[PDB]
DNA sequence: TCGGTACAGTAG
DNA sequence: AGCTACTGTACCGA
């Protein structure tokens, strides 16, 4: 909002635009920062009373350490290599089936705090945001080809909304890839901005920023260290 | 009332069904889509409320789809599979002293000429029974089994054997286990009769998971049988 | 005393590389700390034992009658070993107190039950020294102290102290990954309500795997021969 | 309680 | 960001 490439150089030493999705400074970039992929726990529920459930507490310390040791740990397994592996093949084909052009984008924050962002899968020529799924199952895909909007999983749908809110866009497009089906292998919706989510996370984001602040200082860190 | 013949799998698979062993490339070809004894307690799970499938049976309802629309099915488990290859023959030895009886493998057995369900025996027996023989990859698992009888493991494995009688239209199965870790006598088994329960069930879920799996195939253009094709 | 455990287990304690053949040998059918949990777990209503109980059960009788034990945590516990010597130095000049590094301890002769600490101070506390794999645990524990982490560790700290006989628990937790204080620590005291619960739950449990293991002609002892 | 299913939680 | 896959608790109707 009054976020500017240079305040990412001035506080990280990186320059955007330069960052290439993937790459040691895009991790660099999302350390302590409130994320698309891993919102569903900051908006995440109890079913009853106002206790943080075990998720939300989870990241809520996972950003903490982040923020206290400049890192960020490395998992690797076979469904995390697969959506990895056929990401680049599910953009083009998503670019061929739709008709739209796909501009990739590195990270992009909400606002000038850099306590929020999302990184897109692709920017489409129609104002559009894009996210890509691989699922590693077919089963998976198989699930979304034939239930559609109502079969996307909650986490994915916190992400897409989480990032209409962060570039304030109005909608997104939700598309799933799987090589291995014969015919059928692209299935994609247009997710519209939903102003439910808008306001959860106008109300929970910042409330969380604040108990992180609060936590930082219980234990002599501040929110940025993991930059310097 | 099967009216399944070898020229028939031949026809439309191209494999010899005499020829196949359990594992093999065919083997696994041929299950491509199938029901199967191992994941049948999905298709006759019932919900926890209201009369809509379970989760659990709609989660293989896409997986056997998913195997009709790509021609591949992931292999999952391959830690445990591997250990029950190896121990498949000792196990099996084993399992003819302590009985008495004489095992025959066996290839794939379809219900009937669908090829929409199936099972594949560990055994045919000499008496008529046929024979599961797992070979637990835990001892925990098998000690389970040994001092908990049938009563202990019936949650997870009554609906696979029940449906292997329901394939093969046999009376009664073997129900085994092999564990070689075991110091002394590490194989545990019991006889378990045809339930008409289970074969009810069978005879009006099965049937109609299969028209479900159909109906879903032609919405999105594809027909059973472009797995072997 | 190593002599007793030397003459049941055919191991000599005063070796043992860790985590070695021998290491894993002595906890083979011993209910152990970091496995009490199952022990003491109860229904929400009634008296049957829950399905995490019978699973360890089960397990332990399996180890008795096989002598082998299955291993888990391959990456959890290579970065524990790294770290274990920083963790105890950084320990000691923190709290004043110096460490002895403790093999094995049985509660009794009968050998059924044990804890392995990773260590033993000088002010007569035993130590619970861990590196969490993730920076998060540590964090959970640094922001939260004990009632952070009582639901997991609790049981397993109170049945070091019932095995040891001792009145207090260091809990620590080292991360050599933070920029700096990278070691918490809280004190544990002796509970006596654990204490009670381990008194009746565990000599029953010791009975019932007696008698599983008489239904199948076995007895313990048999996974050390 | 029994005999199960749904899903939070979390490793990898 | 990447997508399951397994464990254990919550939950439900009889
Ligand atoms: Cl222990
Ligand atoms: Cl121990
Ligand atoms: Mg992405
Ligand atoms: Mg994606």
């Amino acid at each position: 909002s009054h976020m500017t490439p240079d305040i990412i150089l001035q506080r990280t030493g990186i320059d955007v635009r330069a960052v290439e999705q993937g790459d040691d400074a895009w991790h660099k970039l999302r350390l302590g920062v409130i994320t698309a992929s891993e919102v569903h726990n900051v908006i995440a529920k109890p079913r009853s009373g106002k206790k943080w459930p075990d998720m939300k507490m989870s990241y809520f310390h996972t950003l903490l350490a982040e923020v206290c040791t400049g890192v960020a740990p490395e998992v690797n397994a076979k469904a995390l290599a697969w959506g990895k592996q056929y990401e680049n093949d599910a953009r083009t084909l998503f670019e061929f089936t739709s008709g739209v052009n796909v501009t990739e984008s590195p990270i992009i924050y909400r606002d000038e705090s850099m306590r929020t962002a999302c990184s897109p899968d692709g920017l489409c020529s129609d104002g559009n945001g894009l996210e890509l799924a691989c699922p590693f199952t077919s089963r998976d895909f198989m699930k979304f080809r034939l239930g559609g909007f109502e079969a996307i999983k909650s986490a994915y749908m916190a992400q897409v909304q989480y990032s209409m809110w962060v570039t304030r866009k109005n909608a997104w497009y939700f598309a799933n890839y799987d090589p291995r089906m014969k015919r059928e292998g692209l299935h994609y919706v247009v997710i519209e901005r939903d102003e439910k989510y808008m306001a959860s996370f106008d109300e929970i984001v910042p409330e969380f920023i604040e108990k992180m602040d609060e936590a930082l200082a219980e234990i002599g860190f501040v929110f940025g260290e993991q930059w310097r």
